[PDB]
């Protein structure tokens, strides 16, 4: 059977790459296409920060939020890959809108920080996820120390099929107004970072938006959605690979994309 093919492909991958492959897919209302190690907990890195603009709509569609709220900063929210905040510090703010779509398509940490100290912090980014039904996904810490992915540490983590539920949630599952849904759809779509990664895997018409991440200790990931023979499908893929490069970990999750898409040819 194609579930079969499915994880043996995975596992061939795993072995060969001395890698873990957790992997869910699910149709629009969660329920399961196929996983592999879907339940096993793996750090969220940047990843995170697609259900954080989620967040920040959420907050937006009630009127807590604005935005174009100019949120104020100086030097010190700049850390490492903060390619947008290093560019607006001069001007001394971005809005809650510029910091969400930095922070989704150029994976930008001030820009998290930024929006973090402005929803809640971590314990607003847990929060948020319990209301939209995932009860395994965690913020413990912002960035980049939510990153540490410290081997068996449980903060900052998700599974597999709780974060590809949460995507479906987000996207399909009526979680956004509709304005913000496709806001955040099309930023997913135009992320400058998943280049290299699922989306190199997929067929060039199917039309995919996501997020990627990166951890210390080997991990890279990548979630979002996938449209595919007019049928819509959400997808979570977390990998660790200590011992990889980092363009051999994109060229993993790159054919973990190549696995899938012959999983969904294969699927009545
Ligand atoms: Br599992
Ligand atoms: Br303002």
């Amino acid at each position: 059977s194609e579930k079969l093919t499915f994880k043996t492909d995975l596992e061939k991958l795993e072995r060969e790459k001395a890698a873990q492959i957790g992997v869910a897919i699910v149709d629009p209302q969660g329920e399961i296409v196929a996983g592999h190690r879907m339940a096993q907990r793996f750090a969220m890195c940047s990843t995170f920060k697609f259900p954080l603009a989620a967040l920040v709509f959420e907050r937006i569609d009630s009127g807590t939020e604005r935005g174009d709220r100019k949120l104020s900063y100086g030097p010190d929210m700049i850390v490492e890959w903060s390619p947008a905040t290093e560019r607006f510090l001069a001007s001394g703010h971005m809005t809650v809108l510029e910091a969400a779509q930095a922070a989704v398509q150029l994976s930008d940490n001030g820009a998290t920080n930024l929006l973090l100290r402005e929803i809640g912090g971590p314990a607003a980014m847990t929060q948020y996820f319990r209301k939209i039904g995932d009860s395994v996904s965690r913020l413990d810490r912002k960035e980049p120390e939510m990153s540490d992915n410290t081997p068996g540490d449980l903060r900052d983590t998700t599974t597999p099929i709780a974060m590809a539920r949460t995507v479906a949630k987000v996207l399909y599952g009526g979680a956004l107004t509709s304005t913000s849904t496709h806001t955040i759809e099309r930023w997913l779509i135009g992320n400058q970072t998943g280049d290299a990664t699922l989306r190199a895997g997929f067929p060039k018409d199917w039309v995919v938006g996501e997020k990627t991440g990166t951890c210390a200790n080997g991990g890279r990931n990548d979630i979002g959605f996938f449209k595919a023979q007019e049928r819509d499908y959400a997808v979570a893929v977390y990998t660790t690979a200590p011992k990889l490069s980092a363009v051999e970990r994109d060229e993993l999750v790159a054919s973990v994309g190549q696995v899938i898409t012959q999983l969904i040819l294969s699927t009545d």
